[PDB]
């Protein structure tokens, strides 16, 4: 107890449990934190700080003591709120927060405060061990209070010596120094200030339980006396008569992005500009240019009002949850959340996924590519021919409530694609449009982005759907609906694709090929395929063009050059203003309809591939170049095995399933990362793992399973781990849901188990429990999955078993033996550990509670609906 710090600590330490509680906050300022705490809590993100640490650096802000500039470095940034706070600051251009997550410490929080787009928190960072770099404000509020000050002493002098590391001439800097009263402290902090400046600043926000003073860049003063003013302070404090802590007001941090002038995109404004001046003379009444969008890789052209779209809230199916209940305890059940559809929701994911850019492909890259898709054209136009499709077809495809992508009907005029259709005003929209389009103009072909709605482990911020008008829909149809309607990417034409074909038989067709003799089974997944998508992928897949002839050649040129390979895109995006529709801008990556853009992800996954497999077996030796000898080699290749290596994979979209000839393939990857097409959750150059099982081949979401049957026959069936499935069904579709049409979204999952995971145990028990409890003459609503595979047969009022058999045997060309099953008791399950395996609770007491009262539980969910027909299962 030397210096007069450790006699206020021994002094300190000596307080009882309430003396404690009243000198802690004896005279000090403190924010009332009770409506930022109650707003969060709500799910409000504007305005509002994280953290108290707001209001503390402020306090330094405010008083110049700190000035933060370019980029700022946040070390131990817990929730966010000194991140938050610089992010609103005019010279702060960017934040990067670093923070230790897990157990005992503070998570960072999502906000949409003024300039949250500059801020990037990191979790799970010990910023002891991570390697510094270059900022121009280092920011560090770490230091853990304890009766020990030499403890403290070790952890303060510990923070003191990483900040250092981090620290230059120029660096504005705001370090907390938890105990600076120590010798050992004092010592490095005077060798510290001799270099870097700045001087020992008490806060007054700061507790009397601390003597924490910070280390400011813009201050001025001596060590020992700033530190030995504040024990006298601090050791006054505990005989003086209880002042009340002096209320300060909680910090506004605003709302909104910002811009900090990087704009990386050339928009070729003569092809687009007509596109952009209709929207603008449409909403004359509210459209300006908000010089705070957050753009960066995206051309900007100006904003307007709009009425907020999309939602944050995810509500429990209760007729699954009653039916599922040892599944409440298991957090990969529980967990599962919707995605976050709100302007904001979708404004993080564009800022983390969309808003990217893909270097250009080399020389030699770009030459393979060329080669390869001007072969693979030719191959898929073999036994098929280009051709225009109809308005007659068109009308038949919107009548009958068939497969189109996501469209806008004109809400004034139209409610319906189907009150559109029938209508000659609409017709007449269509050939104005089209007349521009011979003439190589387009005005109304713009994309309509929406958050997608979809069940995440999260919440999870919301993927984009690029919605067409419908107009703009019929003129790609009309160009490049052959592709689909004429099935080119079918397994027969294509040898790749799966065009077609139903969730439960691509497990056959991962069956044939792993027939084949060659290395293992890859299974790679691309990070964000479609913003991977270069102006090269763009150019080699409109090269179908060139099998086409005279206004159909027109018409397809003008899809791809004006609507494709230079997009405008509708956004909305939250400002203190309101919400807004921002009109932006992209010539590279994927905007097309859906339906066009499954057929063109699975030609440039093909493709792709084939040059993955031409780099293994090495036909190519650099991707800088590709020398005269090495084009003649990979069009010999390509004309002698092309067509064998593509009977090689199971291509989908982005989705493929490749067995090379050898496991060279796993090492090849200079052509696949310069393509753009990176793998996702691995490093760059780290290879390939495949598999040697073809039961464990990861493909549409699925793994499949050979199962045989008591009469011998084998089944192939669709597989995921237990808690997928289950989360999945337990969560209901966006808010403000009859228990009718929730259980009638129950009842659809539990008949899309019974069709495709009844070898799953717990799922045709649950399943056969949900049909039990939901009246029987209930028709089953909404999607279970977004699958474009999925047949949706369990979408009917029909027997299941008489679907079954029809599926799986009648229909299913992977069975000879065209023999009905005549009950559910002769249709297997996966062995027991097989089913353990994959998620299955079977072997599990609470289980085997569960399946021995489950009439307690269908009677429960029966009352809840009402006395109405119900049909026992069971
Ligand atoms: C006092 S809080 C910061 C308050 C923050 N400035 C705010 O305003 O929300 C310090 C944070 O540092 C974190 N932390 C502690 N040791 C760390 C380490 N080695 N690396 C990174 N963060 C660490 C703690 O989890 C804690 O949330
Ligand atoms: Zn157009
Ligand atoms: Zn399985």
């Amino acid at each position: 107890g030397e210096t007069l710090g450790e006699k206020w600590k021994n002094r300190l330490n000596a307080l009882g449990k309430s003396e404690f509680q009243i000198y802690k906050k004896s005279g000090i300022q403190e924010v009332d934190r009770t409506l930022a705490k109650e707003g969060i809590k709500r799910g409000e993100t504007d305005h509002h700080a994280v953290s108290r640490g707001s209001a503390k650096l402020r306090w330094f802000v405010e008083r110049n003591l700190v000035t933060p500039e370019g980029k700022v470095v946040d070390l131990g940034c817990g929730r966010g709120g000194w991140s938050y706070y610089c992010g609103g600051l005019k010279n702060v251009k960017e934040v990067k927060g670093l923070t230790k997550g897990g157990p005992g410490h503070e998570e960072p929080i999502p906000m949409s405060t003024y300039g949250w787009n500059l801020v990037r928190l990191q979790s799970g960072v010990d910023v002891f061990f991570t390697p510094p770099e270059k900022c121009d404000t280092l920011l560090c509020d770490i230091g853990e209070s304890s009766p020990n000050p030499t403890v403290e002493a070790g952890r303060t002098l510990r923070v003191l010596n990483l900040v250092e590391n981090w620290l230059n001439n120029n660096t504005q800097f705001c370090i907390k120094v938890l105990n600076p009263y120590m010798p050992s402290v004092i010592e490095k902090m005077e060798a510290l200030q001799r270099k870097y400046g700045g001087a020992l600043v008490r806060n007054p926000l700061s507790r009397n339980s601390t003597h924490e003073m910070y280390w400011v860049s813009n201050a001025s003063g001596n060590i020992v006396s700033s530190v030995n003013m504040i024990s006298r302070m601090l050791i006054n404090r505990f005989t003086m008569r209880h002042k009340k802590a002096t209320y300060e007001p909680d910090v506004d941090l605003g709302s909104g992005t910002r811009n900090i002038g990087i704009e990386s995109e050339t928009p070729n404004l003569d092809i687009i500009g007509k596109r952009i001046e209709k929207i603008k003379q449409e909403h004359e009444t509210s459209w300006h240019y908000d010089q705070d969008h957050p753009y960066k890789t995206w051309a900007y052209h100006g904003s307007y009002e709009t009425k907020q779209t999309g939602s944050a809230s995810s509500m429990v199916n209760g007729v699954v949850r009653l039916l599922t209940k040892p599944w409440d305890v298991i957090p990969m059940v529980t967990q599962m959340a919707m995605t976050d559809t709100t302007p904001f929701g979708q404004q993080r994911v564009f800022k983390e996924k969309v808003d990217t850019r893909t270097q250009e492909p080399k020389e030699g890259t770009k030459k393979l590519m060329k080669i390869t898709a001007e072969w693979l054209w030719k191959e898929l136009g073999k036994k098929k021919t280009p051709r225009m499709c109809t308005r007659e077809e068109f009308t038949r495809k919107v009548r009958s409530n068939a497969a189109l992508g996501a469209i806008f009907t004109d809400e004034n005029k139209w409610k319906s694609a189907r009150e559109a259709v029938e209508d000659s005003g609409f017709w007449e929209l269509v050939d104005k449009e089209r007349n521009l389009h011979l003439e190589g103009k387009c005005e109304t072909c713009v994309y309509n982005m929406m958050g997608k709605r979809e069940k995440k482990l999260g919440a999870k911020g919301s993927r984009a759907i690029w919605y067409m008008w419908l107009g703009a829909r019929f003129l790609e149809f009309e160009a490049l609906g052959f592709l689909n309607e004429d099935h080119w990417f079918s397994r027969e034409n294509s040898l790749s694709g799966v065009e077609g074909e139903g969730l439960h038989k691509l497990g056959y067709i991962l069956r044939d090929v792993s027939k084949k003799e060659g290395g293992a089974m890859y299974a790679d997944d691309t990070a964000g395929w479609d913003t991977r998508i270069t102006l090269e992928d763009l150019k080699n897949e409109e090269m179908v063009t060139n099998h086409m002839e005279g206004e159909h050649k027109k018409l397809a040129e003008a899809i791809f050059k004006l609507t494709y390979q230079n997009k405008v895109v509708r956004v909305q995006r939250p400002t203190p203003r309101g919400t807004v529709m921002d009109i932006i801008s992209r010539r590279d990556q994927r905007g097309s309809g859906q339906v066009v853009t499954y057929g063109l992800n699975t030609f440039t996954n093909m493709e792709a591939q084939l040059i993955r497999q031409m780099e293994g077996e090495g036909v190519f030796k650099s991707i800088q170049q590709l020398t005269a000898t090495e084009e003649i080699a990979v069009k010999n290749w390509l004309v002698r095995v092309g067509r064998e290596r593509l009977s090689r994979m199971a291509i989908s979209g982005d989705d493929c399933v490749v067995k090379p000839l050898d496991d060279r393939f796993a090492s090849a990857l200079t052509a696949l990362n310069d393509m753009g097409k990176v793998r996702k959750d691995i490093q760059q150059w780290e290879p390939s793992r495949g598999w040697n099982d073809w039961t464990q081949v990861p493909f549409c979401s699925h793994h499949f399973h050979e199962l045989i049957m008591k009469d011998g026959r084998v089944l192939v069936v669709p597989c995921r781990n237990q808690d997928e499935l289950i989360g999945r069904a337990r969560i209901s579709q966006g808010a403000g849901w009859s228990l009718r049409e929730t259980a009638c979204l129950g009842k659809s999952y539990a008949q899309m188990w019974s069709l495709m995971y009844f070898h799953r145990r717990d799922l045709r028990l649950a399943a056969n429990a949900i049909c039990s409890a939901v009246p029987s003459h209930w028709v089953p609503t909404s999607r279970t999955t977004w699958s474009i595979h999925a047949t949706h047969e369990w979408m009917t009022t029909e027997d299941m078993l008489t679907v079954w058999n029809r599926v799986w045997i009648q229909e299913n060309p992977w069975m000879e033996d065209k023999t009905p099953v005549e009950s559910w008791e002769e249709i297997p399950y996966l062995g027991k550990r097989e089913d353990q395996w994959c998620g299955s609770l079977i072997g599990l007491t609470s289980r085997a509670t569960w399946a021995k009262n489950i009439q307690t539980a269908i009677n429960q969910v029966r009352s809840l609906i009402g006395n109405e027909e119900y049909t026992d299962y069971m």
